[PDB]
């Protein structure tokens, strides 16, 4: 391996250089640029000093040992310089577990509000990641974990040490903030989503005509059957994905009940032919329930979520879920399954909750649905109307920031993905794998994860247009042009 001892110091040299100059630049840029000031990126200052602060002390000593084949410092050098790169990298992860939490919450509270989510914790909540994380790196000094390692000519935490720790460090501060930080971008994706596809200006209550309980009058009185509490389900027909089947057992579950006779069902779909068999007999047993087995226009459908007092939904699955949205906007009071996407849509305020493939808890809550008197509906279709509305007023928004704080992510797991995986194998059995190992695997898995030191000015550069638009201020005032009196 002779070119690829001389490649390994460029990557490095790179490294360094592009980490201290570009993560200044981002300290700089922060203090510098009023729309980027805000208490929000207080993490991606701290998360910059932790990028920052290994090409100061630790990569100098590891690029000298590249052109040494060798450690030629102290046992100290070794032990300090492996602690710092423990105090960055298990600090770059927390740091970015709390950017991802802090833009879960604005998004979450900017739904609810309507005054910008301050961040106001964020230098006293950045002070427990540093302690979070002194915390877990600095036993690694007295357990003697930290030590030369000849491949990678640098002083690191060796895994074969103890498969006890690295198990620890691979779950605990890689794996658990993988897991919340994935959770996190994932709810967020459903949101900016749920905004995206839910069209105003169609599913608005303008559009109808008279009352309420007018339209409700004549939609029962267009099927034939009486005045009373009316309930609908709009979905394809299927086994087990949007839930006729749960239906139809809770209204044979009610119909046996005295309270069935003040309820009206409108079913609609299709799928499969016996549970359309199914409701289609529940149409011929009871006339309070109607089925509608063909393809209605969304113009129509508007009116039915215009004119009815609940919508059915009894998903097992359902990913998205415009169809609770869609009817809040017309006042339709959601009765739906505790499901992602409709527990992030429907409050306990707007509508009621279920137990998700379950006709008995359905039942009974169609149930809890049917005592319930004309007066105390407004403010329940007025909460519906309101909790739609909010969904609407973050449509214009600019949604780049949250693609800039997931690449950060993103490429950060590419980057510690191999050591973290490498490090179950070296843990499974230290004596045999540590040989066993691909060699050139072990070198790419740590140099891949320095050069994610120098990464996060490159991305915020590319992406995030007040970062460039600083860049360029940054660098023509302080290197391009002077004071000249004329
Ligand atoms: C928790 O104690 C420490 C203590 C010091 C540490 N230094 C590094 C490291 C820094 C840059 C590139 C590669 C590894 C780790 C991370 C080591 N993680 C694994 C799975 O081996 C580290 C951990």
């Amino acid at each position: 391996p002779s070119w690829l001892a001389s490649a390994l110091a460029c990557v490095l040299i790179f490294t360094i250089v592009v980490d201290i100059l570009g993560n200044l630049l981002v300290i700089l840029s922060v203090y510098r640029n009023k729309k980027l000031r805000n208490a929000g990126n207080i993490f991606v200052v701290s998360l910059a000093v932790a990028n920052l602060v290994v090409a100061i002390y630790p990569y100098p000593l590891v690029l000298m040992s590249i052109f040494n084949n060798g450690w030629n410092f102290g046992y100290l050098h070794c032990q300090v310089s492996a602690f710092l790169m423990g105090l960055s990298v298990i600090g770059s992860i927390w740091n970015i577990t709390g950017i991802a939490i802090d833009r879960y919450l604005y998004i979450c509270h900017s739904l609810k509000y309507d005054k910008l989510y301050s961040s106001k914790n964020s230098l006293c909540y950045v002070l427990l990641i540093w302690l979070l994380t002194l915390a877990a790196v600095l036993p690694n000094l007295r357990a003697g974990t930290l030590q030369y390692d000849p491949r990678i000519y640098s002083c690191t935490f060796a895994q074969s040490v103890s498969s006890a720790y690295t198990i620890a460090v691979v779950v605990f501060h890689f794996l658990v903030p993988m897991i919340i930080v994935i959770f996190c971008y994932l709810r967020i994706w459903i949101l900016v989503l749920q905004v995206r596809g839910i069209d105003c200006s169609f599913w608005n209550e303008s559009y109808l005509t008279g009352s309420r309980d007018e339209r409700k009058k004549s939609l029962l009185s267009k099927f034939g059957m009486d005045e009373g509490v009316t309930f609908m389900f709009i979905g394809r027909f299927d086994r087990g994905q949007k839930g006729v089947d749960v239906l139809l057992k809770a209204i044979e579950i009610l119909s046996s009940k005295k309270e069935f006779q003040e309820m009206r069902f409108i079913i609609i779909g299709k799928g499969d032919p016996e549970l359309e068999g199914w409701a289609r007999s529940l149409e011929e047993k009871h006339g309070n329930v109607k089925v509608i087995t063909e393809m209605l226009s969304r113009e129509f459908v508007r009116e039915l979520y215009g004119s009815v007092d609940f919508v059915i939904i009894p998903s097992y699955f359902e990913p998205f879920g415009l169809v609770a949205l869609e009817a809040m906007c017309l006042g339709a009071i959601p009765i739906a399954s505790a499901v992602g996407g409709l527990r992030d849509i429907i409050t306990n305020e707007t509508g009621i909750l279920v137990k998700a493939g379950d006709p008995g808890e359905l039942a009974n809550a169609i149930l809890k649905a049917l005592e319930l008197s004309r007066s105390d509906l407004s403010k329940f279709r007025e909460n519906c109307k309101k909790r739609a509305m909010s969904f609407s007023k973050l449509k214009p928004q600019d949604f780049r920031n949250f693609v800039t704080m997931f690449v950060v992510f993103v490429l950060f797991a590419i980057c510690f993905a191999p050591l973290n995986f490498i490090g179950l194998a070296v843990a499974s059995d230290p004596a045999s794998m540590v040989p066993r190992i691909p060699e050139w695997l072990f070198v790419a898995s740590y140099y891949m994860a320095y050069f994610n030191s120098c990464l996060n000015p490159i991305i915020y550069g590319l992406l995030d247009q007040n970062f460039r638009k600083e860049y360029r201020r940054i660098i023509v005032s302080l290197c391009t042009a002077r004071v000249f009196f004329v």
